[PDB]
């Protein structure tokens, strides 16, 4: 959840917002180790429920999200249903555990390609055009993350937009991402320069992946 | 419906058969002028019912078809339901009136392209990949006709097969068609040659389109 003024400005200027719970357990092995564990359900529930209690009156918020990159656990299903029960007015989405689990109203993959399948075991990233028409599938597809804009990038961005415009159920996506996470440091002359992972003696680090 | 021996050979050699009622009204304006008219229901019904009564025991027949290129009329709906009621063991398909009407279990377009939409009014031919995932659509797609093999043709055939293999619900199609409808005529030297529309003084004719 963002600084409270963010939603005020989104209401007044006009942006659709996905409001997302402060839950990410990416570094767990497997990714759902905590989110499938009932012991972690109370802590998780508060991150979801207190977000909804705070932001439910903002018109800019059109979708709730259960968080980011935490696999798919039973705790996700429980909290998905909590929101659906408490606030029928907004769909709930969540990408973890394959982007099309029982905890999401929207197929919301990250970095699924337009035409190319990536058939990873358990959590494949189907071509977005193919994903829509899989046997039994009926949901809309909106990438929670696509077009990783890291450095000299956004090659093949036009390919997404062509597909979005042609297929009714391909309803767009959220680019990753808005702003480089570089920090200002100062050299011997007091001149400012942009720094990234590792430039603060921080180790282990992931270098320029913050940009 | 074919010569009776055809089904016997398909049973024994092993080919899947679509058995099709002898109903085509292509030259009507509009195409459903007769098929939507209750006066023509009796004649149409016998073309359907007597086919089913003849061929229902052949294992090679897996799909019934209501005919060809006769638009979509209420008579098709009636006869669709008739077959479904009499023989639940085989799907019913029919392409007329846009290939995805209430008279078909299978989306069965003719010459719909792989990636290219052709948004004709009333009867659009969507790209087959796009067709599958139109809002609400759940049926399999098998082209009743595709890859028109007229003369030097089958350009782009590989594009179809790549899509068939990638998308579970694209379950193939029937090439148009098997054999040139050329006829033998004889010249002065008694030599046989291959003749097409117009070569018998037949007029109006559609020239080489029989091949
Ligand atoms: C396969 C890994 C690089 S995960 C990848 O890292 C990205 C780095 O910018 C983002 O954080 C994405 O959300 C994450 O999926
Ligand atoms: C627009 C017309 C060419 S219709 C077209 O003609 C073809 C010619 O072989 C086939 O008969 C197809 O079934 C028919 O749709
Ligand atoms: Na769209
Ligand atoms: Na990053
Ligand atoms: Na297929
Ligand atoms: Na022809």
């Amino acid at each position: 959840p963002n600084h409270p003024l963010w939603y005020t400005l989104c209401d007044r200027y006009g942006l659709y917002v996905v409001d997302e719970a402060n839950i990410e357990t990416h570094g767990m092995v497997p990714m759902n180790r905590l989110t499938d564990d009932p012991r972690w359900l109370p802590a998780m529930s508060e991150r979801v429920t207190r977000m909804v209690q705070r932001d439910r009156n903002h018109p800019s918020v059109i979708i709730w999200s259960l968080g980011s990159e935490s696999g798919h656990g039973a705790n996700h299903d429980a909290l998905y249903r909590w929101i659906k029960s408490v606030d029928p007015s907004r769909p709930v989405q969540y990408e973890g555990g394959g982007a099309d689990t029982t905890a999401t109203d929207i197929i919301c993959p990250m970095y699924a390609r337009v035409d190319e399948d990536q058939p990873f075991p358990a959590v494949p990233k189907w071509s977005i055009k193919k994903w829509l028409s899989l046997p039994g599938e009926t949901r809309p597809l909106i990438l929670c993350e696509y077009a990783h804009a890291m450095g000299n990038s956004l090659g093949g961005f036009a390919k997404y937009w062509q597909a979005f415009r042609q297929y009714p159920r391909l309803q767009g996506g959220f680019v990753w991402d808005w702003v480089d996470q570089s920090l200002i440091k100062y050299d011997e002359n007091g001149n400012p320069w942009s720094a990234y992972g590792g430039d603060f003696g921080d180790t282990p680090n992931d270098r320029q992946f913050c940009m």
